[PDB]
């Protein structure tokens, strides 16, 4: 049960979800999973990032549930649940803007 991670926030909105990683004490990487406020059945994972360019600032990705019951942010690289992608993100930055490191405080 994605419910019972640590990581997953439930039903917080986007505007808390940048209230709670836009502190200057959190890395690059810290993260939390939420429900998408408009879209039914799709979460998003909130990241923190920092460059000199913009400073502290917060990412936010779709993850898409297949009914065939595969995990995505990108339909190229699926999984079977939303542990194994969050593990897989923990290891690879791909596309994100940087890889998850720690769990948002
Ligand atoms: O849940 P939110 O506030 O992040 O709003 C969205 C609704 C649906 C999808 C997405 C949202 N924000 C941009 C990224 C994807």
């Amino acid at each position: 049960s994605i419910q019972a991670e640590e990581w997953y926030f439930g039903k917080i909105t986007r505007r808390e979800s940048e209230r709670l990683l836009l502190n200057a004490e959190n890395p690059r990487g810290t993260f939390l999973v939420r429900e998408s406020e408009t879209t039914k059945g799709a979460y998003c994972l909130s990241v923190s990032d920092f460059d000199n360019a913009k400073g502290l600032n917060v990412k936010h990705y779709k993850i898409r549930k297949l009914d065939s019951g595969g995990f995505y942010i990108t339909s190229r690289t699926q999984f079977n649940s939303l542990q194994q992608l969050v593990a897989y993100y923990s290891k690879h930055a791909d596309g994100l803007c940087h890889r998850l490191t720690t769990v948002c405080p």
